[PDB]
């Protein structure tokens, strides 16, 4: 009847960095310091989203992650719930772009004030533009 | 209170992908059973299922390195392995004066109808190219609708 639910997306503005915003955020959940706080305990569904984009192809290496992490009450440390890593960059170009996009999710026993962030390491490289489908949230079961 | 479940390999296990419920942000709930390396269902339904992997490689040996990933079900009535999601990656199109590494998610998912006493498994071709360096880069669960 009112299960914790938010969904939350993209700042395309802010120079360089992955701001999450214009928040859905319903039954307790909120957005503080970028992060994801818990209204209660419980099974939760937990995804996110992020998109990639250059033009050519730097040759000193270019590796693109993004991680969805747990801050929990119990221990007050930023574990790692989901996490991924890409290598867009194999070959040097012409001077033909590329895309690629990384998601993540999965089902989780939380509690009553854990924080989640959600973070990349190469905001830089980030696609904007592609209609904002840059995203993150949190689901109550 | 519906069945549920998100295992996680075991990065002690090299040569091959174990999953474990019984570690930090992994669970098993209402009769989802983990047995010979597989989850369980215990009770027919509409399930939401996932699993993810992570390939690095140190640089391209050669051009015909294949990666694989799947997700299958055995029913029990009717016995036979039914693949379910499924996926193929060469990462490998030419060989890299320096090694230079190489990264290759591949997450699967869908909504499956699942019987009672269905035995999933997420596996794998290549468990030397995995990637346990940090956590939460390699999953697999279940959840009842
Ligand atoms: N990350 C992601 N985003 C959107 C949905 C989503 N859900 C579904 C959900 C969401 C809310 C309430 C209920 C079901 C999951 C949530 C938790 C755990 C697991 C999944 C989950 C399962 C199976 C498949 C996927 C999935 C999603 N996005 C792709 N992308 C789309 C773009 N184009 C390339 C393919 N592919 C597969 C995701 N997860
Ligand atoms: N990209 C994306 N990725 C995941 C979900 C999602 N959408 C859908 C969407 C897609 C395109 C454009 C607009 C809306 C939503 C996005 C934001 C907020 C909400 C939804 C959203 C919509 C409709 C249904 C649901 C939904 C999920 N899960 C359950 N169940 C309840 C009973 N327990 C098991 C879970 N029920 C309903 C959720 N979009």
């Amino acid at each position: 009847s009112d299960k914790p639910v938010a969904h939350v997306v993209a700042n395309p503005q802010a120079e360089g960095q992955l701001q999450w915003l214009n928040a859905l955020l319903a039954n307790g959940v909120e957005l503080r310091d970028n992060q994801l706080v818990v209204p209660s305990e419980g099974l939760y569904l937990i995804y996110s989203q992020v998109l990639f984009k250059g033009q050519g192809c730097p040759s000193t290496h270019v590796l693109l992650t993004h991680t969805i992490s747990r801050i929990a009450v119990s221990y007050q440390t930023k574990v790692n719930l989901l996490s991924a890593i890409k290598s867009p960059c194999q070959r040097e170009t012409e001077a033909k772009p590329w895309y690629e996009p990384i998601y993540l999710g999965g089902v989780f026993q939380l509690e009553k004030g854990d924080r989640l962030s959600a973070e990349i390491n190469r905001p830089d490289y980030l696609d904007f533009a592609e209609s904002g489908q840059v995203y993150f949230g949190i689901i109550a079961l």
